[PDB]
DNA sequence: ATCGATAGTCTCTAGACAGCATGTC
DNA sequence: CTAGAGACTATCGAT
């Protein structure tokens, strides 16, 4: 006994204490490669024996006393994969979470087994030096098909290179869905592989078509003729908890409202009405508070991280019968359920265009409740039009091949200005090289010195690299990379920042000029836009023409920045919705990038000598003007709070502890003690 | 010198990661 | 390309 049969036993030991309590993950062919010690790559249908799996593989891998660094695509999922890992901290297990959004403070993080973050967050914390990176020996990454994604892929390829590169002994086991050449990213990861399509709970996909729903179990078929409302009612009476899939958050918001009626008569929650209006009320989350009450729920990414939470949560304790959502849930959060509905096998993506059947076959994996349902249904909704293609291709079809996205200019530039800032590449031909163990080169046996000398002469240009004798960053580029910000975003505010300097609106907007920022749809109504642009025309960074064919993506950063200026002059939060047309999770979201982003711009603008955005990065991520950021760098005083006190004389700390009685009467006695409470600890 | 219906037309459309350092009403 | 709901408008007609 080394350490092999050790781990085994202590896997086995644990195992038993939640086989017990999640179900059991036959054929050892798989556990056996767990303990192998050699890169391997598990394609399985479902998450389910994925992540056990995986467990394993890092507590193997720490009684070993190695440090396994487990990557997801996605903030929520790095928590949820947290929150789970959070039961082998018994056998002395200390798990971590490092995302761009949340970190553990809970340990020393660089003393973890099992470090979960998100894959954009590991490559920075690379990028950022980080200590404890270099002592990971087991990686795991999750949804490795996201290898397929025109946003997410590249990063995925980027990281696990450059984290080989380093770690020679490295292991590295990606999870992956099922998909025809998932063997390739096996040999590409120089891999055992172990591709199943089990499932928990067996899966019969449908096609309801003219009041005909048809399922298919086996070999043979079952026709039977119904509505969709009662394809849920069916489901809901037997409270097994029906997802509907729809194409745009009206017709998920409709839908929701709808289907509320049928299920209003058989729950009433109006306890999660609450949880619900909580955080912010307004059209929507009435809306969305008055589906919750009657069973209903729709669920789309206009609702605010909490929103999110309370439905997700309430769906499982059954609470919630029905969940309308859009692409949203499709592959964040488990979320169980009998019955499943795409109501459309289309989407806006320049035009109405079909879903990948990967998405559709990845929406149907949801249904069926392992350990509830003796089977799991997927009806896909379709007219006479395209029957064929959905029981042919889609419900009968195998999901697309996993294609590599990394050959673009944007990506290449991105992600070479990092390979040469952390020293892996010091000349274009050692950037060739590393492009070489990418998951596009081994799909593509193409060279890209062409683009490679492109991209690296664009960021020459932009001062982020020099060539002095060989490939080397400047102040500007290590600056650059260490803020994971696209090289154009900082050209842009580096350029501007380094030839004016900006208002209000004028830095605002020039943080909409970007291509990291999100920007607002400007629409048939939003006229006033135009005019407001105008007037502040001499406060913008540049001005286009009205006949500019650009003038329309102009007008789009401009209504962006306005938002943000309303944001930042403590406009309500839902009169800044129903301006800007757009819903509570959507403000929170660019708000919370252009915070990001605001940041960056600071720190490229005092390189260069201006300062006239200081104090704007503070001020949109609160939400106040200037006068109050004293007051809400307090803990538990925000945008409202602080201006019901500044008003009132109190502005500071030190006012609010020289005068707690009046505080109280301002903001709450409740509040009042707990902001009190925490001034007195960091003073 | 009119409100009005029916039909052709226009508008609109999913999601969500990063810096930094800890908590809105 | 591989859409479909809902707001918008025009265009003809009966009074």
């Amino acid at each position: 006994m080394k350490v092999e049969e050790l781990a085994e036993s202590i896997s086995s030991y644990a195992v038993g204490i939640l086989k017990e309590e999640e179900l059991f993950p036959p054929q050892a062919e798989a556990v056996e490669k767990v303990f192998s010690g050699k890169n391997l790559l598990l394609a399985m249908p479902t998450a389910a024996g994925k992540t056990l799996l995986a467990e394993m593989a890092m507590v193997r891998e720490a009684i070993k006393g190695g440090k396994s660094l487990y990557v997801v695509p996605l903030r929520a999922l790095a928590g949820e994969k947290y929150e789970s890992f959070k039961k082998w901290e018994k056998i002395g297990l200390r798990i971590g979470i490092s995302t761009g959004d949340y970190e553990s403070r809970d340990e020393h993080l660089g003393d973890c087994d099992i470090i979960v973050t998100t894959s954009e967050k590991a490559d920075s914390l690379i990028r950022n030096r980080a200590s404890w990176i270099k002592a990971v020996s087991c990686l795991v990454v999750d949804e490795i098909h996201l290898l397929d994604s025109e946003k997410r892929g590249a990063t995925l390829e980027i990281l696990v290179t450059k984290m080989r590169r380093m770690n020679k002994a490295l292991r590295v086991i990606g999870l992956s869905a099922t998909a025809p050449n998932v063997t390739e990213i096996a040999e590409w990861l120089d891999a055992d592989y172990y591709v199943s399509d089990w499932r928990p709970v067996p899966l019969v996909e449908g096609v309801l078509c003219e009041g005909t729903l048809e399922l298919f179990d086996g070999a043979f078929s079952t026709s039977r003729r119904v509505k969709f409302e009662e394809l849920v009612e069916e489901c809901v009476a037997e409270n097994g908890g029906v997802l509907v899939f729809e194409s745009t958050r009206r017709g998920a918001e409709k839908t929701a409202v709808k289907l509320s009626a049928i299920t209003a008569k058989y729950v009433e929650n109006e306890g999660l009405e609450k949880a619900i209006l909580e955080e912010n009320e307004g059209e929507m989350s009435r809306k969305l508070a008055e589906c919750v009450r009657k069973g209903a729920a729709f669920h789309h990414a206009g609702l605010l991280n909490g929103q999110r939470r309370v439905v997700e949560d309430a769906f499982r304790r059954g609470n919630i019968k029905v969940v309308v959502a859009t692409p949203t849930l499709a592959a964040g959060v488990n979320l169980p359920a009998r019955r499943v509905i795409v109501r459309s096998l289309y989407r806006f993506d320049g035009y109405s265009k079909r879903i990948k059947v990967s998405e559709y076959k990845q929406m149907a994996g949801r249904a069926g409740r392992p350990g509830m349902d003796e089977r799991g249904e997927a009806i896909i909704i379709v007219g006479k039009r395209d029957r064929e293609i959905a029981v042919k291709r889609y419900i009968f079809g195998e999901p697309e091949r996993i294609t590599s996205k990394l050959g673009v200019e944007t990506h290449l530039r991105f992600h070479s200005l990092s390979i040469i800032c952390d020293g892996y590449a010091k000349t274009l031909e050692e950037l060739e090289d590393f492009f070489a163990d990418t998951f596009f080169f081994k799909q593509n046996e193409i060279s890209l010195s062409y683009e490679l000398e492109r991209v690296v002469r664009q960021l020459e240009n932009w001062g982020m690299v020099v060539e002095a004798a060989h490939l080397a960053p400047t102040k500007l580029g290590s600056l650059v990379s260490r803020l994971y910000i696209d090289p154009l975003t900082g050209f842009i505010f580096h350029d501007v920042l380094s030839r004016m300097e900006l208002s209000d609106i004028g830095a605002l907007h020039l943080i909409c000029r970007t291509p990291d920022m999100e920007r607002l749809t400007v629409r048939k109504t939003d006229s006033w836009v135009e005019e407001e642009a105008f007037r502040l025309r001499k406060e913008l960074s540049y001005y286009p023409s009205d006949f500019s064919v650009e003038y329309d993506w102009f007008l789009s950063e401009v209504k962006t920045a306005l938002c943000l200026k309303d944001w930042i002059e403590e406009k309500d939060e839902d009169e800044i919705c129903a301006k800007y047309g757009i819903a509570p999770g959507d403000l929170r979201r660019i708000v919370e990038t252009a915070e990001w982003l605001s940041n960056a711009m600071n720190r490229i603008a005092e390189e260069v000598g201006n300062t006239s955005v200081s104090g704007l990065t503070e001020r949109i991520k609160h939400g106040v003007k200037e006068e109050l950021l004293e007051l809400v760098r307090i803990r538990h005083i925000g945008r409202v709070r602080a201006r019901k006190l500044y008003n009132a004389g109190i502005r500071n700390a030190e006012d609010i502890v020289r005068h707690r009685e009046k505080v109280a009467s301002l903001i709450g006695r409740g509040i009042a003690e707990r902001v009190v409470e925490g001034i007195s600890v960091k003073s």
